[PDB]
């Protein structure tokens, strides 16, 4: 309960300029790089071979998994600056705005806005603009810069809804077999978004587009840690609500998916980011 994690609109002005001048240093350091490295990676190990599920996606340690990711970046952060927490993007109350673009997380001074149309959508304003942010492709080289292009797809022409969020925090059961894309009455994969898809999370990484809009490459822009920070968010409210409903599977999932298995690429287990309290951080919308 230490570190207090923030709506990105209740930043300061202070608060976004240290963010974004801690995401750039580890970035000119070469660790920013190994997060992109270890998301790409996770995402084509599949649990079993063969099948669609994967150690980071598309089954049920979807949520510890990048709770997990997350957690490790931030002490990245604080070792940077101790006063540095990650934000979350609330993406549901931007949703209700007619365009969602207009959202002050897309200003000059935190994330940088759309992207160019004339330059094939590359971003050009903000910190992390072409030529000040360098990207990486699918195969780990150089690609040339960020890319973004808000709701320019037909299956998510917008972002998820504050109601979206509230009828997948209903769901009772975190997760059911088969424990993959296909599970129903899940809130895993609710969340996840492949129920009637895309939905919530996976809309969100549509809704953007650019390198966010794809699995291996998605890292590559900074405001996939806001994202999931809401995505881990709002787990946690469903953790609060649902306070006697555990992790699923417990065992006889596939490995790398039960309780107390390992969490490719890492020995982290699901069991070990149950409680987001004990890894140190806390929302601050628990505390009002
Ligand atoms: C194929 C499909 C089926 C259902 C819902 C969405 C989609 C889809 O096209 N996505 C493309 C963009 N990201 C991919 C993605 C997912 C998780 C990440 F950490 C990073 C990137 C979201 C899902
Ligand atoms: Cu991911
Ligand atoms: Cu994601």
């Amino acid at each position: 309960k230490y570190r207090v994690r923030k709506n990105v609109l209740h930043l300061t002005d202070t608060e976004k300029r240290d963010f974004v001048r801690t995401v750039l240093i580890l970035k000119e350091k070469g660790i920013y790089d190994r997060y992109i490295a270890w998301h790409g990676a996770a995402g084509k190990f599949h649990t079993p071979p063969g099948s669609d599920r994967n150690a980071a996606h598309m089954s049920s340690a979807f949520l510890p998994w990048h709770r997990e990711y997350l957690l490790r970046f931030e002490r990245d952060l604080q070792s940077i600056n101790p006063e540095v927490t990650l934000p979350y993007w609330e993406w549901e109350t931007d949703a209700q705005m007619q365009d969602p673009s207009q959202s002050q997380i897309w200003s000059a001074d935190f994330m940088g806005g759309n992207g160019n149309p004339i330059k094939d959508f590359i971003v050009d304003t903000g910190p992390f603009a072409a030529g000040r942010w360098t990207t990486i492709d699918e195969q780990g080289n150089p690609s040339g810069g960020l890319k973004r292009n808000f709701g320019a797809t037909k299956e998510a022409p917008t972002l998820p809804t504050r109601d979206d969020v509230l009828n997948a925090l209903k769901i009772t059961q975190y997760d059911t077999p088969p424990w993959d894309m296909t599970s129903q009455n899940s809130f895993r994969n609710q969340l996840e978004g492949f129920i009637n898809g895309p939905q919530l999370h996976n809309r969100v990484h549509r809704w953007v587009g650019g390198q966010m809009g794809v699995v291996p490459t998605a890292p590559n822009d900074p405001v996939f840690f806001l994202h999931h920070a809401n995505v881990d968010r709002i787990w946690a409210v469903w953790q609060i609500i649902h306070r006697n409903q555990n992790y699923q599977p417990m065992k006889n999932g596939p490995f790398g998916q039960n309780f107390r298995d390992p969490m490719y690429p890492w020995n982290t287990t699901p069991e070990d980011v149950m409680n987001h309290r004990k890894l140190g951080y806390v929302y601050d919308i628990e505390l009002r």
